[PDB]
């Protein structure tokens, strides 16, 4: 007495009807699991009185997909284009996935969905602020620009940018913020005392209009000499003329900016009003010179109270502290 036993588990396969034993005359079918293929296609087998299954050269192996491995202007993330196998996709810097990111290979043994494709990123042209103008924008793209490119507005005469004058095309299709441009007038300076200014001669003052001013004979500028309307409206500055100083003393030996100068020299025709210097006093206890500073200021200036004149040895010649 010989039954048939239960059949050989082969890879990726199932076998119609499974049973633990067989009569002779009995017959069992071996497929592919969805997504496999084997040469031959399905066995069929009846099982024979000896018991004993024959030689099955079923050898199911997973379906392939086409090949998917080059996306142009992108790049793919695969291992093999075998059944349960998922791939992914995305672009080189300026272009975009036209396209799912990931497709997975089916059991029919297509790719679902369908392999996307990498676009160039493209940006409309771009619009022009109110009171603006474009100075420089050529498009690389017919009448659209690509990825990188850029567009700069100088604004018309008399007004105000407020924000960069470049507008970037971006990644996504659009452009970078936009300029604003506004009208500004200023107020007309103030004339200094001592002192002189002048702007052009127009009712009303506008944006990088510049006015220039100048001081007297013994007065110098507290600021710079031009100054231009800005864009909130005021000016750059407002300089006055303030008064230099006559020498303090007639014969000194001073520290000017770093350097020791003689201060009869060095200011024969006044201290300005910037200027500072160092006078050298004695420490008596240490027997040594030091240091302490003077600052001419509107026509005065202070010498230090440890000064007694250059007219023992002058505090100047005296070894430093
Ligand atoms: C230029 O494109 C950019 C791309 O984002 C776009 O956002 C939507 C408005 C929509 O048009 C969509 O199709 C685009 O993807 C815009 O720049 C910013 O991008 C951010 C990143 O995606 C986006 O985000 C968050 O930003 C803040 C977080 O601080 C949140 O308040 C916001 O709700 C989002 O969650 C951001 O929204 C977006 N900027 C704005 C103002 O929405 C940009 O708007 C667009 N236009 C210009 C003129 O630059
Ligand atoms: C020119 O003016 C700006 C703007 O300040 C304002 O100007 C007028 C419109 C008016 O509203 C004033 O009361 C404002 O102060 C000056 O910028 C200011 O600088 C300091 C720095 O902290 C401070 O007062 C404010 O933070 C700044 N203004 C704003 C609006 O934030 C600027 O200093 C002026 N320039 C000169 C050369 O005077
Ligand atoms: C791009 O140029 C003009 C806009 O200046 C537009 O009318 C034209 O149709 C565009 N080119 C083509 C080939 O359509
Ligand atoms: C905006 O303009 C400034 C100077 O005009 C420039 O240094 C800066 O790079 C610009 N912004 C960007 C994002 O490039």
């Amino acid at each position: 007495g010989r039954t048939c036993p239960k059949p050989d588990d082969l890879p990726f396969s199932t076998v119609v009807p499974l049973k633990t034993f067989y009569e002779p005359g009995e017959e069992i079918t071996y497929s592919c699991k969805p997504g496999y293929v084997s040469r031959g296609g399905m066995r069929k087998f009846i099982c024979p009185l000896t018991g004993l299954w024959p030689i099955n050269t079923l050898k199911c192996t997973p379906r392939v997909c086409p090949f998917a491995g080059i996306l142009e202007n992108g790049a793919v993330r695969y291992t093999t284009f075998e059944y349960p196998n998922t791939i992914s996709f995305s672009c080189n810097t300026g272009f975009y996935l036209n396209g799912a990111d990931s497709a997975k290979c089916t059991e029919e043994g297509k790719w679902s969905p369908e392999l996307p494709v990498c676009a160039p990123i493209i940006c409309p042209p771009p619009s022009i602020p109110t009171f603006a103008t474009l100075r420089v924008y050529k498009p690389s793209a017919g009448n659209n620009s690509l990825y990188r490119d850029t567009a700069v507005f100088e604004c018309l005469p008399q007004h105000a940018m407020f924000g960069n004058d470049t507008i970037t095309c971006t990644t996504h299709g659009n452009w970078t913020k936009l300029p604003e441009c506004r009208e500004v007038k200023c107020p007309f300076p103030s004339r200094p005392d001592n002192g002189f200014v002048n702007y052009p001669a127009k009712p009303t003052l506008y944006y990088k209009d510049k006015a220039t001013f100048g001081c007297h004979d013994g007065y110098s500028l507290d600021g710079p000499e031009e100054i231009e309307c800005t864009k909130l409206g005021n000016w750059s500055a407002m300089p006055s003329c303030k008064a230099s100083c006559k020498v303090p003393v007639k014969k000194a030996t001073v520290v000017y900016q770093g350097e020791r100068v003689k201060i009869q020299e060095k200011f024969k025709n006044g201290m300005l009003h910037g200027d500072k210097v160092s006078f050298f006093c004695k420490n008596k206890e240490k027997k040594c010179s030091y240091t302490e500073d003077a600052q001419c200021i509107d026509g005065t200036i202070e010498v230090p109270k440890c000064f007694k004149e250059h007219s023992k040895t002058d505090a100047s010649d005296v070894k430093p502290c």
